[PDB]
RNA sequence: UAUGCAUGCAUU
RNA sequence: UAUGCAUGCAUU
């Protein structure tokens, strides 16, 4: 665990950058009934080596929409600087994702994604500023947080009531809202596919509304994990595997 | 692949040893409705290090009917011959025989009354698969259990075969594998109610096919019978506990 | 045999 | 995040 000085610096940085988050739609395709104008959807992920605390592999992919085919992949081995601490995920993974976005601008600027799906929460976060917000503010790209487990903050809990609501999700696209003790809607549970029971937890990262974020996440789901995140996960793990 | 002159020598050896296979019951517990008298069921497997020489050969003995492991011998070995379909014994069997001999020296009262082998017996290009080969070299009763169909003597995994598999509806259901010669070479077996891919069971030595199938079914907590499953799990764990 | 993917359970 | 197991499909 990092020293308190590091964690203090981290909390202060999250509070500083949180003032820049935009939690409403700012792109014309977002207000379109079929997302007309949306052509490129990004996904990011970092995979790790079981033996090694230093080496990781970061991946950025860009997919065509609505076809969901990979038109760009950049995967690179990186040197880890921070350990994993819940609530501070960005300080472990986000510096490498920002660099991949910058490399894309240098290499294939016409494939810059119009929105990025991030493997982690956005505003559903201990301090309202998860990795998806953090990437969005540092890149100014619209970003969606997609998490596979419920971050138990603001009274949210994976209890019997929560599991009851999960059973009530019956088809792909069904949802229920994640309400905090303050009464605010932090995100949505989403049944991403007809043949999956475990929901995704979707929240706003940056420059998108929750309703649009949920609907786009659903439209990217060939399987349970949305295809951009899924392809970034698959390809970064393949890189680690082929270099053992 | 070994040269054809080598494979021809191996075929000749398989033909000579086949004269020693006994494909009927020779143990009093075998004809018993509940296998009363059966206390010890063996299982063998060889796992490999993803390096072509090093492997881990495992012998387990399980109590019956509780299916609890009362003996495990997992041994790193230097494997020499490559896998050639129809010649599996020339890769794995010398090391399995050595494990049985080690058991006799170490815990002779735990010698198994029957061994389940991860591979075919008489269901085989020349009617003499690895399970027959282990049985004849140890004189132990042996059952061959394969996880996919060896396509010999007109047997094929075609649509007709797949339709018969769909007719297997409950755990214990079987259908016979009839060769073009008119012989019943083995049985397809549905291991349990929640599995659809069958096991392919055949006589190794000193057991009838009907008894071999019924005992295989009694060892199935999951799709793979518990003696083979434990040998597979524990030999893989042994490899990880060193190299993995 | 080893690996990949899908779906779920557990551990972390 | 990584690992184990379960069930299926695929490559070999
Ligand atoms: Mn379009
Ligand atoms: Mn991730
Ligand atoms: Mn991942
Ligand atoms: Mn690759
Ligand atoms: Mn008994
Ligand atoms: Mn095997
Ligand atoms: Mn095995
Ligand atoms: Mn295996
Ligand atoms: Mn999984
Ligand atoms: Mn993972
Ligand atoms: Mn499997």
């Amino acid at each position: 665990r990092p020293p308190e000085e590091t964690l203090s610096l981290w909390k202060g940085e999250q509070a500083r950058l949180k003032a820049r988050v935009v939690d409403r739609d700012t792109e014309a395709w977002q207000r379109d009934p079929s997302f007309s104008g949306l052509q490129k959807v990004g996904g990011v992920d970092v995979s790790f080596v079981k033996g090694d605390s230093v080496r990781a592999c970061a991946s950025l992919v860009v997919l065509s929409y609505p076809e969901l085919k990979v038109v760009y992949e950049d995967s690179r081995m990186v040197g880890l600087k921070a350990p994993y601490v819940s609530g501070f995920l960005a300080f472990r993974e986000v510096p490498f994702l920002v660099e991949l976005v910058q490399r894309l601008q240098e290499k294939e600027p016409d494939l810059m994604p119009q929105v990025v799906l991030v493997d982690g929460n956005g505003v559903l976060h201990q301090r309202g500023f998860g990795v998806a917000c953090h990437l969005g503010v540092l890149t100014e790209l619209p970003c969606i947080g997609v998490a596979k487990k419920l971050l138990q903050v603001d009274g949210l809990e994976n209890n019997a009531l929560h599991k009851e609501k999960i059973v009530l999700l019956q088809a792909g696209g069904d949802t229920f809202p994640l309400i905090g003790s303050s009464g605010t809607v932090l995100g949505m549970a989403l049944r991403s596919h007809d043949h999956s029971t475990k929901p995704l937890y979707v929240s706003v990262g940056h420059r998108i509304s929750l309703e649009v974020a949920v609907r786009l996440t659903h439209h990217c789901c060939r399987f349970r994990i949305p295809e951009p995140i899924r392809q970034a996960d698959i390809r970064s793990r393949e890189y680690i595997r082929r270099t053992l």
